[PDB]
């Protein structure tokens, strides 16, 4: 049950939905939790290789949690790096808000 | 157009899979990360009411991450508590390593 793909789809839904709700002017804690959440995922994501790649991506592209727009975009760019590595379509990050409300 | 219900299903799939892959003998960091992960969720979970409900549950049921079995079990109970309040069927918590 639950393949690498099912996990990915579920998590992206959670992450992008989360970035869709992120506040315009986040508090110091909300900013901290978002960054901590990504760090935790870089170590804990339930798919070995996937977690290593996320770790790399996170190293070179730290989370932009300054606001809803920066986080939504950042998360979309991160998702695209994975898409590209897998030979999948690359999503236009100007439409993230249209895809995730 | 993700719904409150699609968010929930996605999240439980993530959590439960995470709890199914948790190590038998977690390190000090892994225990810490899993715990902080639940705390982050109770503040950050999208649906407002849902965040507050989960926050009260975590209050009286602090996360147990001493091992895969304990974490799986704790997560399973914390989920039945939610199903219950929603009028849903209860999942027997010996069957966690089943759905996940
Ligand atoms: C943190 C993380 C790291 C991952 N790393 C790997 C890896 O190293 N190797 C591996 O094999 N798998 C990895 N995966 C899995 C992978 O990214 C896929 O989820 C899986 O292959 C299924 O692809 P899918 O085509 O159904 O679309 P996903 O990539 O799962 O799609 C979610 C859906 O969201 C949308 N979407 C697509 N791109 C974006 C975007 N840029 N922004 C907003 N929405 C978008 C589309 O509607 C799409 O169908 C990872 C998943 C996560 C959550
Ligand atoms: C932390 C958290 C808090 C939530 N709080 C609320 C809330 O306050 N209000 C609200 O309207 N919604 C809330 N939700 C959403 C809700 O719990 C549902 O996810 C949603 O209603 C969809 O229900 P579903 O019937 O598809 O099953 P879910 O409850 O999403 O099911 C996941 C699936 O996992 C299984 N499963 C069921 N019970 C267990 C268990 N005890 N252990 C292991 N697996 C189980 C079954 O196979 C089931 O179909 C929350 C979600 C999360 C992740």
């Amino acid at each position: 049950p639950v393949t690498k793909e099912d996990l990915g789809r579920a998590t992206w839904t959670f992450l992008h939905t989360l970035a869709a709700q992120y506040p315009e002017k986040p508090t110091r804690q909300q900013k901290k939790d978002v960054k901590e959440l990504m760090t935790i995922l870089s170590r804990m994501y339930p798919c070995r290789e996937c977690a290593d790649h996320f770790k790399e991506i996170l190293r070179s592209n730290p989370a932009q949690a300054g606001s809803q727009e920066e986080f939504s975009q950042w998360l979309c760019h991160v998702h695209n790096t994975v898409n590209r590595s897998l030979g999948k379509l690359v999503f236009p990050c100007e439409r993230v808000d249209a895809r995730w409300g």
